[PDB]
DNA sequence: CAGTGGTCTAGACCACTGG
DNA sequence: CAGTGGTCTAGACCACTGG
């Protein structure tokens, strides 16, 4: 029971997908089940179908609908979420308060290797956390960020780097390796010396296609196993 | 230069897409420059301004190219690698792959293994091969299909060389280890392989991408 | 067959951007 | 200001599925 206001400043298109968005969440509509006509949609509404297709073609391109030549547009197959994820969200999608513990900030400059970021010769912010779940430390997490890139701050937080400049946030490297504790990491996380841990090395770049972080993070072997689903 | 075949069965937009891919990688267009106009290829072409923002739109939707509102259209610098076997995985390294099998069976189902996919208690193919990259053992692999492309499910989590583990793959007992349950699932929406797979950690790094809007 | 998505056209106004 | 992507319209032919 769809409604779309022509006048509104707020675009048709996102008005369908939003609604529809809805619509399928609260199982109004139903997986392998077509829905109304492009044609049809067009009309109901009173809108050009290339209107409705745009619409309907961003839902298709993230999942949630499917199409089939001379039968239709039909409802999906429900999904899963995790890619892009930082600690905190990955966190509340296990079920769990994250938290977090400053023990580290310095202002470094640049070996060639931390040049490899996309280094705009700089002063770099090094912010080393201790990442927590339900108050466990879950992970250690040292964070790498130019002021060519952020400049400075007092944080007291992903946003402030799209906002800092043009660009937004799009695509992540992250490589895993395996290791055994060392007594400052075995110390801090609170494990047994030599006790598995997971080393995890993860760049973000901008939609630039420009990388602003370079983040070397040691997880627990015990409490926290890696989930990713590709594809 | 660029060109348009308005007649053939592959559409205009994808004429334009994969050629504009080569431009991009062959470095003929650079990075923080931007294209020419949406009306612009419109017009040089000869074409309509919709059926190219189809073309840039995908590329935009595909990493490729992003878009500043009152400005343009400019490119992106980044490299490719996406959906792995251990063989794609390897020769992506500058690496010729191997397998040496060294354990074949079918047993019954156990309920946990049975919970993916369906029906247990039927029949389970488990191959277990040691991976090798040139010739070097990288892995030992359990692959686990019934006999009865889309999405992939890999789960991470560190460990230390049982004694029969490092014995194959020819390293120190308690060595650092990479433990990989790598679950894949058809179009159909059932799953196809689990596979259980143990990593030496020295000679081993896993790799991974990631997107999000 | 009448219906459907996939593609395409030749125009249109808007909000936004930089100089 | 003039240019750009962001949105929208009212038509169109195609190749394809189903009864």
């Amino acid at each position: 029971h769809m409604n779309i206001n022509k006048q509104s400043p707020i675009p048709i298109y996102y008005q369908i997908m939003e609604q529809l968005k809805t619509q399928i969440k609260n199982g109004e509509l139903q997986p392998d089940m077509p829905l109304p006509s492009e044609r049809e949609y067009a009309e109901q509404f009173g809108i050009s179908r290339m209107t409705v297709r745009q619409a309907l073609s961003n839902l298709v391109n993230e999942g949630l609908l499917y199409r089939l030549k001379g039968r239709g547009t039909f409802v999906s197959k429900p999904k899963m979420e995790q890619g892009l994820t930082s600690f905190t969200e990955d966190m509340k999608s296990r079920g769990m308060t994250p938290g977090s513990r400053l023990i580290d900030y310095q202002l470094i400059d640049s070996e060639e290797l931390a040049a490899i970021l996309g280094c705009g010769p700089s002063s770099i912010h090094k912010i080393t956390r201790v990442r927590l779940a339900n108050d466990i430390p879950m992970a250690i997490e040292s964070s790498h960020i130019p002021f060519e890139l952020a400049g400075e701050l007092n944080e007291s937080i992903y946003d402030h780097i799209e906002r800092y400049n043009s660009i937004p946030i799009s695509r992540a490297k992250q490589e895993l390796e395996p290791s055994a504790a060392t007594t400052e990491e075995a110390n801090i996380l609170g494990i047994q010396k030599g006790a598995p841990v997971l080393l995890i090395k993860r760049t973000t770049y901008l939609q630039n296609g420009t990388a602003f972080e370079h983040a070397k993070s040691v997880y627990r072997g015990d409490r926290y196993t890696f989930v990713h689903y590709m594809d």
